[PDB]
């Protein structure tokens, strides 16, 4: 049986541009929300969003290559080159066909495609970009990244709107313990804060729309919650075989060693009222990893700030964990601080729950102010909580359509 | 002893017709489903034809409430997801529904919708933007939609990897079968490109046939006066089982999944290695997961899209992968003579063509293949069908935009 273990990672969040920064802030309670400055937003129900700060595409690429590519993209080439940076995987001749890719995005490139139809409607078809396609699709930080860096792998990109960062890390996972790639380089990226992006979830009702206050906005399980708080960012991992890892004496952050997944099977955007669906897919991780709730210390919970959601899915931790478990368990969203990143969600969180492993430190739900009755798990509301002997930690993203995704890691 | 896998349930809406078997017998016959696109003014456009679904009735699968909320990359991926369903006769009640789930993706997605949401937003404002807006739009919404529809509540997915789409998904729910996760998945892909967007996209790009003239005519995988793909749109899906679950429900068995291989070019944006070797590199994966060699490969489903650059390349990545493919013990064609280029429902489609090809032995050919490049080295059964016998292996190929391919190879019963 082949172990697979995280030998790097790197991120751009609304709260840092690399994992160290992101996670200090993510203890110190730091809000990442902040107003829309890049475009007129009075028409716009929801007029903030956690944003990445003071990206410089120039220092990744060329101003012609970046033509090429949607920012979405440029985010997660940011990351996956951190991520591969952090590791020190060398990629040559020799292991290239052993190294691949497992990148997504929930929405892909908006603002591009936003740029694309102007200018067909504007001066028609022939003004379109040529890069169009290949700046605009969702697989293509898989690709751009691939090119760049030699990785001759198996080359994916999971496309699961909020599951999108923790599936592609999951299956990455799943393809090394396979045999097909020694080494992955796995999770997401998104920039869905674009006028097309901000109207279509308004147009929902799924923002929050508290403008006059941003910070407060993304308040998970908090009775005057009112919706998400959208952010964009890119969170990787590489991914190594266990063996492999050892053997080149690898500083090793932690082990994958469950993987479920599920589907609600419910509703279009609504999750079961029971939570019956999160908790298949929390069964199926620990099934996979042969843990019982007890041994779980830590959940970072998909916990988007939503009425239905947020209760729905303590409900399956609940179920999942079982009553020895939950009463021991920490459960936080860190969504509290960086909004949704939607595709870049799932991979993000799963970087914070390697980190909490790590540091053996749990960051907090903020704005928790006046929780929902009858949760009856330990949200760890405003400030961090230090814990010891956490062994193992689970990370959840449930997704638009129902899909529902969970992730065991092992400290190491 | 492996969980092995097989398929129990096939579904697809082409340009050639509305189900497999209708699919099938237009393939065998020759016969092209390239049409003109009247659906939007095409004057300015420098392509003025594409695949079309002819006569889709979205009412056959699904009721219009469903469909509202959906663009028609959507409705076809219910419609052939629905059809696969049927096809397997498969029962999902409350103590296996956690064990069937779906793996179903897009390319592109919803352009229309989008297109629509724009034209919205730029005319009127945010405030006008549908509010379905996303969930219509988005790729992973055939596996939410028909997940919802059918009580599925096993895993659930979507890759999303351009022109490898529908064979990606494939492969991984034959994965996720194989490693417990699940005891049945439907899997496949589906797109509508055929859009004002989507033409003047790839048409920028001088990725698509201009043979306006003979739309019929435009794709000729490696013919020597083939000028790009022509786009076309669909769905194919398929029911993958676990083989000691399917034989103790009595399912009906098409085939078995035995190699999923994946690689990546890393070399272009868009163009593909010149010396096929991405290709192969999936192929070569493929067959050892599968344990053949080439002798045992009777038939390759090629990706074959009528590029000037794409058709050679992976000619020599076949010859490369298998060795008697260039002593013509090996057929290779490309459907894609007849039904354009799928895009995200190409590589699921050819799944279905190549699973056809073992149960009737039979193998569909690359039409207007008049004039072939020199120097190929293949059988790539031009113009007419052909008749095999005995053979047990057949392999599809699907190598998409920023290098990813895929191959996966069925055995037959």
């Amino acid at each position: 049986k082949r172990r697979v273990v995280v030998t790097g990672m790197g991120m751009l969040s609304p709260v840092g541009n690399t994992v160290e920064s992101s996670w200090k802030a993510l203890l110190a309670g730091q809000s990442g929300i902040v107003n829309i400055e890049h475009f007129d937003t009075t028409n716009f129900s929801t007029r903030f969003a956690g944003l990445v700060k003071g990206f410089d595409c120039e220092q990744y690429m060329s101003k012609k290559d970046a033509r090429k590519m949607d920012l979405f993209i440029q985010y997660g080439i940011a990351a996956g080159i951190q991520a591969l940076e952090d590791s020190g995987l060398e990629v040559n001749e020799e292991n290239a066909a052993r190294i691949g890719v497992a990148i997504g995005s929930g929405i892909g490139g908006l603002e591009l495609i936003e740029t694309g139809h102007q200018a067909l409607i504007e001066k028609g078809p022939r003004k379109v970009s040529p890069f169009f396609v290949p700046s605009t699709i969702v697989n293509m930080i898989a690709g751009n990244l691939s090119i760049m860096r030699g990785l001759r792998g198996p080359n994916i990109a999971i496309s699961t709107a909020c599951t999108t960062g923790l599936h592609n890390i999951g299956h990455a996972a799943r393809m090394i313990a396979y045999g097909d790639a020694d080494a992955m380089v796995a999770g997401g990226a998104e920039k869905a804060s674009t006028p097309l992006g901000m109207a279509g979830f308004g147009a929902a009702k799924a923002l929050s729309t508290r403008n006059d206050e941003p910070q407060k906005a993304s308040r998970p399980w908090d009775k005057d919650r009112d919706g998400f708080v959208l952010g964009d960012g890119a969170g990787i991992m590489v991914l190594e075989e266990y063996e492999h890892a050892k053997a080149r004496g690898a500083k090793i952050y932690a082990e994958v060693v469950g993987f479920g997944m599920s589907g609600d099977a419910y509703h279009m955007t609504s999750p079961s009222e029971d939570g019956s669906g999160g908790a298949l897919a929390m069964e199926a991780a620990m099934r996979d990893a042969g843990v019982t709730g007890e041994q779980i210390g830590y959940v970072n919970a998909h916990g988007t700030s939503t009425p239905a959601g947020d209760v729905a899915e303590v409900k399956g931790i609940k179920r999942a964990l079982g009553e020895a478990g939950t009463k021991q368990v920490l459960v936080s969203s860190t969504k509290s601080m960086t909004g949704h990143l939607l595709g870049a969600a799932g991979s993000v969180e799963a970087i914070i729950t390697v980190m909490s492993l790590v540091d053996q430190m749990v960051p907090p739900t903020i704005n928790l102010d006046n929780p929902e009755e009858g949760l009856g798990v330990d949200l760890v509301p405003h400030v961090a909580r230090k814990v010891e002997s956490m062994e193992y930690a689970m990370c959840n993203s449930f997704g638009f359509g129902g899909t529902n995704g969970s992730l065991i890691f092992k400290r190491m």
